[PDB]
């Protein structure tokens, strides 16, 4: 029997085809004349980034100039972003220009770089950006769309205006329920066990392994938490703190075989409790709620791991939840 979601399990079964087939996609292109870009803001594998401006209203966006890339590839990125646009902490995709390739043009976001800012973070600032973020999270997935790459470098926030956007839809993918996906997908520090093992039929629970790895870098002050030097590494390194019980059992309820190279390098591991990694500079981040939310999140039956709704819920988001109401 195939896996399937927990949850939003038959969202995309209700659409209309138009909605998910994104393949089909007929893009309305603006023009390249309406932005230009003003500094260089970053580097990608895909696309080179650049604060820019809207001339034709002064206003600044953000340009990322997609590479080299296929035009299903391209379209699906495009398809989601408009699906998505308007929902909580999503970034915004104001418009799609072109000389071929393409371009795209989002909202301006002034963010610091986690590597910065983590480290300054307070046990409250955690709670708090967590909490936003498990917003976008519970949003795209109730569009039956899985981000499937979430990493602090795809987290942009703004401290001083305490903006959290979800950035870089370019590894998402529609969720249908049934299906196989590709498990080159994700960062390799946050590549949830199911890519591992070569589990393909997962879900937007791949999303909440990668948000623990997040957690578990925050609260520990340890980043990568898992820092495995290639694909087969990742796995060890996450065996090595989940030990090798949970991954045998998780493995035989999938029907999963690891190949034997690969299980030669995972060994024999017993668990290691989330408290051996507290230590004196980073005590003051992490409590016995901390731990506990952690603890559901990472785990290797994707079935098992809190859904974004279930963790916004989690106690260790109570002031944060109680301080929005108003």
């Amino acid at each position: 029997m195939m896996s399937k979601a927990r949850v939003y399990t038959e969202v995309n079964v209700i659409r209309p085809k138009d909605y998910w087939d994104y393949e089909s996609l007929i893009v309305q292109w603006g023009e390249q004349d309406d932005y230009e870009v003003v500094r260089k803001v970053g580097r990608g594998k895909y696309s080179e980034v650049f604060e820019g401006i809207n001339v034709n209203s002064k206003e600044k966006c953000i340009i990322k100039i997609l590479k080299p890339v296929k035009k299903k590839k391209i379209r699906r990125e495009i398809k989601i972003l408009q699906n998505l646009c308007g929902g909580p902490n999503i970034v915004k995709l104001l418009d799609v220009v072109r000389d071929q390739t393409p371009s795209l043009i989002f909202e301006y976001v002034n963010s610091t770089d986690f590597k910065v800012l983590y480290p300054t973070l307070t046990d409250y600032d955690i709670r708090y950006y967590i909490y936003e973020l498990l917003k976008a999270l519970d949003f795209c997935h109730s569009q039956g769309i899985m981000h499937r790459d979430v990493k602090p470098h795809n987290v942009m926030i703004d401290h001083e205006l305490r903006k959290l956007r979800l950035i870089d839809w370019g590894l998402a993918e529609f969720y249908h329920p049934g299906k196989e996906y590709n498990v080159r997908v994700a960062s390799r520090y946050f590549k949830g066990p199911e890519l591992l093992v070569d589990l393909q039929d997962y879900d937007y629970s791949l999303d909440m392994w990668s948000l623990g790895c997040m957690f578990a870098g925050m609260i520990f002050r340890k980043e990568p938490f898992f820092y495995g030097h290639d694909n087969q590494d990742q796995l060890v390194k996450i065996a090595k703190v989940l030990g090798t019980d949970e991954l045998n059992a998780y493995l035989n309820k999938y029907q999963l075989e690891l190949d034997p190279q690969l299980e030669a390098l995972v060994g024999r591991h017993s668990r290691k409790p989330w408290s051996k990694f507290i230590n004196a500079d980073n005590q003051h981040l992490v409590s016995p709620e901390a731990i506990d939310f952690l603890d559901k999140l990472l785990r290797y039956d994707h079935q098992d791991r809190l859904t974004a709704k279930e963790a916004m819920a989690h106690a260790y988001f109570a002031q944060v939840r109680a301080a929005e109401t108003s």
